[PDB]
């Protein structure tokens, strides 16, 4: 934490508000949504356009008291009308800006943004879903701001769901009904108040993107593995994730009596005990004692979070993953619509942040025994095949005798993105109707204009395309300004709302009328294809083989022996 970045993050907070005073119009708007009538008000951005702007749509019941744990519920009609002038808070997490805990159980809300209520044609919709490991994120204005996209003609929904262990505890015992993914319940909930609602707003249920970075890419994925979702939507993008990257789920089943315990639960392990501890803690206090949760043997073996995204241990009405992801792939739905996927070009510089504060990590490479698969590796990581197996990961990233911080966020790159995406895809290969997945690399690197991440991971004069780096040309945020028209940056937020509003309207991301992609011709993968091809995003659109493929592959050698579990 950082006694500096406090105050001027709290500077910028009292002018966010009262920018967000000033970029208020008089005109406020009724629109009816299936529970019940609700009031916007037209925005303004620093590009001098506009948008109708509805904040605040519940589409859960409020998952307090004896909802907490749980599915959410839909929520109470109302007659009369809802404001919705304003956004609501954020699901409790810790502010990695302070240190401290902020945000409320009362969060399972929804914006809805678009330039014009009534277009006499019926619109796609984007729906948004944020990233921030399922233990951070929001949806508001701040951090991502509708205002580029507005510039389109679409319908642009930001979600947010419960994060950390409020939407993501699991029990075992089946009398208990806390399965676990209350939080990716929550997507499916709004998904479905989505489909039945954005026609309200000027947009077709017919058309309809789900996207997402990182967790949230995560997330996207799931929706579109889930039986849950069918048909609910049309285009899927997946931003620098996917449901089988080995940080979006975790077995975390046992670790609820240690939250508990860590909240100082005095009894035995017990699920009904425990859970009935947990009910009645407070919600801050649970949140921030979750950094303790996570054993040393599992940050070793690379658990990122002690709660996320689980097998759910038994059935029910509102499971959202009956079976490991990989399995769910097999038949999963969402295998048959237009799909994107992309990362960054130096994802894994995002990890600058943590190895400063543990440069032994770097000592990690001398093996890279704690990079293999867990699937793959022995519990101990002595066996001589783990060793093996770790000289495949240090053979493709350790480019001298001994390891530097650059060549472990180059593996980083690889452990948490690539490889799980060349997975994925292989995986996908295998169980598609044959509809197409495009591949994008963001190699747009700029330090004129960012957003808060860069702070966190302090990638501030540091260059490279870290993770999240590209989220900047996509949303309005804070630390945001108005840019030159024919600035690079400027032309990189044209491009990427047009390609990713081209690929929500048709389904194929292509489009003559974006600048710079003339000459691009924007094939997507092939089962067939032996390198992978991609539109790399820089200064100039191109169309390359993805360059991360020979490294792709060295990690794909560590199964060899082991193409099953691949
Ligand atoms: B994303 O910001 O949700 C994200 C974050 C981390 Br710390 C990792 C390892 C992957 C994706």
């Amino acid at each position: 934490v950082s006694l500096m970045e406090k105050l001027k993050w709290k500077i910028k907070c009292i002018e966010n508000k009262f920018l967000n005073y000033r970029l208020t119009t008089n005109e406020t708007v009724v629109a009816e949504t299936e529970y019940g009538k609700v009031k916007g008000v037209k925005r303004l951005t620093v590009y001098d356009d506009s948008y109708y702007s509805f904040e605040g749509i519940p589409y859960a019941q409020p998952p307090v008291g004896e909802l907490r744990f749980k599915a959410p519920q839909r929520p109470t009609p109302w007659a009369g009308v809802r404001d919705c002038c304003n956004h609501k808070d954020k699901s409790v997490q810790v502010d990695f800006i302070t240190g401290k805990v902020c945000g409320s159980e009362d969060c399972l809300y929804l914006s809805v943004y678009t330039n014009n209520l009534n277009p006499e044609t019926k619109r796609p919709v984007l729906v948004y879903i944020h990233g921030g490991g399922f233990i951070i994120g929001e949806n508001h204005r701040d951090m991502y701001g509708p205002d580029y996209f507005i510039k389109k003609d679409v319908v642009l929904i930001n979600i947010q769901y419960r994060l950390g262990a409020l939407g993501f505890l699991s029990l075992n015992s089946e009398d208990l009904n806390v399965p676990g993914n209350a939080g990716l319940k929550d997507q499916v909930m709004a998904l479905r108040w989505i489909k039945n609602n954005c026609a309200n707003f000027g947009g077709n249920p017919d058309n309809i993107t789900v996207f997402g970075e990182s967790a949230g890419a995560a997330s996207t994925h799931y929706m579109m593995l889930t039986e849950q979702t069918r048909g609910l939507f049309h285009r899927g993008i997946l931003m620098s994730g996917n449901a089988i990257c080995p940080w979006a789920n975790t077995q975390c089943q046992h670790r609820a009596f240690t939250l508990a315990k860590l909240a100082g639960y005095k009894g035995e392990d017990n699920d009904k005990d425990v859970l009935e501890f947990l009910m009645k803690a407070k919600p801050q206090d649970l949140i921030k004692l979750e950094e303790k949760v996570l054993t040393l043997e599992e940050r070793t073996n690379k658990v990122m979070f002690p709660f996320g995204p689980t097998v759910e241990p038994y059935q029910t009405a509102d499971c959202v993953l009956p079976k490991h992801p990989r399995e769910m792939v097999k038949t999963a739905w969402g295998n048959s619509i237009p799909t994107m996927m992309g990362n960054t070009s130096y994802e894994g510089l995002f990890f600058t942040s943590i190895l400063k504060q543990m440069p032994l990590l770097v000592k990690e490479l001398e093996t890279c025994v704690n990079f293999v698969p867990s699937e793959l590796a022995d519990a101990e990581r002595t066996a001589p095949e783990t060793l093996e197996m770790g000289a495949k990961i240090k053979k493709a990233h350790v480019t001298g005798e001994t390891p530097t911080a650059d060549n472990f966020m180059d593996l980083c790159s690889h452990f948490y993105f690539w490889f799980p995406m060349h997975r994925l895809l292989q995986l996908r290969f295998n169980h598609t109707s044959g509809t197409p997945v495009y591949l994008y690399r963001f190699d747009f690197d700029s330090e004129d204009l960012i957003n808060p991440y860069r702070i966190m991971r302090s990638g501030r004069g540091v260059k490279g395309v870290s993770h999240t780096d590209e989220l900047t040309y996509f949303f309005w945020n804070q630390l945001a300004k108005r840019m030159p028209k024919e600035s690079r940056e400027y032309k990189t937020i044209e491009r990427m709302t047009g390609i990713w509003t081209q690929f929500a309207t048709t389904g194929n991301p292509y489009s003559n009328e974006i600048e710079g992609m003339e000459n691009v011709s924007w094939d997507p993968i092939e089962k067939s294809d032996e390198v992978y091809k991609c539109l790399n995003i820089s200064d100039e659109l191109k169309m390359i083989d993805v360059p991360e493929m020979g490294k792709i592959k060295q990690w794909e050698s560590m199964f060899e022996k082991h193409r099953d579990l691949f």
